């Protein structure tokens, strides 16, 4: 099958779209995911920057697996915390080793970044006023 | 005896420290708040980002409560989330209404910001590996 994982950037606006659209399907919310996206100026912005990251997973040159995740630079200490916001797989896909692979690559990116831990969703998903994350580290 | 609140700006780099320290204290935990802390540029930088609000409650000008918050620049869309990360008020002020206070100065930045909801971190406190939020 051959899946690729990338980190993405301001010259990748496109996928990064096709990686909502995959939150979209996978979270059973399309309208919130694909039908207000930001421009691309925006989105280009957000890639650009150190404190959020956009991993995604390719088959075929399709997005079959995101991974969204923001860096916190704390005020207590110069040190800094990744918090995966968003994280799925296409469910034609699962049980494969996909996630695991954007998160290994997330663990890559936490290292160059120098981020000491990185929290991932506790999920049951459903989550409407609650959010709760977990140590992976 | 009348209690003043303000978001710190980079030029109050001391009452950030001040601040800093009153977490460690109302947290049980010292060092990790107050042995550690970032040089004066870094303070200073975060302070002068937009993705950071630190909010401070003065008695007497001591800083007797904090709040420290991220912005979160939504990736779906163009809107943005705000998630309080630590909220101390000092040990010998509480129920005064100071949290409620520093609360309530968030919820300005928020609109002024433009962002659409808030969260505070679950207090139980001692989650270690477990950090929980919940919309305010
Ligand atoms: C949760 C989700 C992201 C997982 O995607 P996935 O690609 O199927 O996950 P993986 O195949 O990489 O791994 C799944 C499990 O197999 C295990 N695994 C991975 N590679 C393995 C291998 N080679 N051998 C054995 N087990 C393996 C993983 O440890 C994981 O176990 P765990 O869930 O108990 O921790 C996916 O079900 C999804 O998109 N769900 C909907 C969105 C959602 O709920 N997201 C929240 C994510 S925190
Ligand atoms: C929790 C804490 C920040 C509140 O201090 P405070 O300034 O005395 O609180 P206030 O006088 O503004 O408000 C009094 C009560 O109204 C409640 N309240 C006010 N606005 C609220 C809101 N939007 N949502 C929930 N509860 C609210 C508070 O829970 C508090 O009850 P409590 O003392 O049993 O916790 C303080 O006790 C503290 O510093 N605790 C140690 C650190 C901690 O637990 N931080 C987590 C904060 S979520």
């Amino acid at each position: 099958g051959i899946i690729r994982t990338c980190r993405l950037g301001p010259d990748q606006v496109k996928s990064m779209r096709a990686a909502l659209d995959l939150f979209g399907r996978e979270f059973g919310d399309v309208a919130t995911y694909s039908q207000h996206q930001p421009d691309s100026d925006y989105l280009g912005n957000l890639l650009r920057s150190k404190t959020f990251i956009a991993l995604a997973a390719f088959d075929q040159e399709a997005v079959v697996g995101a991974l969204a995740a923001y860096v916190l630079p704390k005020f207590e200490q110069p040190r800094s915390e990744i918090y995966i916001y968003d994280l799925a797989v296409s469910g034609e896909h699962r049980r494969q080793g996909i996630a695991t692979a954007l998160i290994n690559l997330l663990k890559h990116e936490a290292n160059a970044l120098g981020a000491y831990v990185i929290y991932v969703q506790a999920d049951y998903g459903d989550d409407p006023a609650v959010a709760l994350y977990t140590k992976l580290g």
